[PDB]
């Protein structure tokens, strides 16, 4: 059986061939260089988490790529259609969605100096240092689920001299459409001294060029 808690992965038809387990609340993005990521043919999704399947994730192209929301609980036996898999995202039946985050030294050598704390609209503070696998920011349907979402961005030294890198703000929003994660940035709230850009669909990666 499933849990109602947990989702399990199954590469064969029928839930066959073998066998993967996943915790509520994690983002796993395959490359098409694995194999294994093609190895998906079936899964299974409890009742109380979200499950979202992406093949094709693209910011400009007219036609809308392959994206199925796995229902928050249901046996999934025979999705081809679905177009074999590459991002994978699992939610603990609280968000709507998600967004990956990583910052990139773009100044030091060591990187793992820095940490960058985020807080969307009244959600649990996140703090991720470079030394992470983009770390994931709970975000909810909204109302409406195409409105804009204020964030609060403060990148600190992890250690001494503990100085204040970024201290500022970012807009985060996604068209409810396609599963599609966008971030709005301008100089009423947007600092001038680490940018993003859209490294993926849901996956964003902060490049720090300044030294503040």
């Amino acid at each position: 059986s499933v849990d109602a808690n947990k989702v399990k992965f199954f590469f064969g038809k029928n839930c066959t061939g073998e066998s993967f387990e996943y915790n509520k609340g994690e983002t796993v993005r395959f490359n098409n260089g694995d194999k294994w990521n093609d190895k998906f043919m079936s899964c299974l999704v409890g009742s109380n988490v979200r499950c979202n399947i992406w093949e094709h994730n693209e910011i400009d192209t007219p036609t809308p790529g392959k994206f199925q929301e796995l229902a928050q609980g249901s046996t999934n036996n025979d999705l081809t259609s679905i177009n074999g898999l590459s991002k994978f995202q699992v939610l603990p039946g609280a968000f709507q969605w998600a967004v990956d985050v990583k910052i990139v030294n773009k100044v030091n050598s060591t990187a793992g100096s820095y940490e960058m704390t985020i807080t969307p609209y009244q959600v649990d503070k996140v703090a991720c240092k470079d030394g992470d696998d983009f770390v994931q920011l709970p975000i909810p349907k909204l109302t409406p689920p195409d409105s804009e979402i204020v964030s609060h961005l403060t990148v600190r030294q992890t250690h001494t001299p503990y100085d204040y890198v970024v201290n500022g703000s970012v807009y985060f929003k996604y068209s409810p459409t396609t599963g599609q994660v966008t971030v709005i940035k301008k100089d009423e709230t947007f600092p001038k001294n680490m940018t993003v850009t859209q490294d993926d669909n849901t996956s964003f990666i902060f490049n720090l060029n300044s030294e503040k």
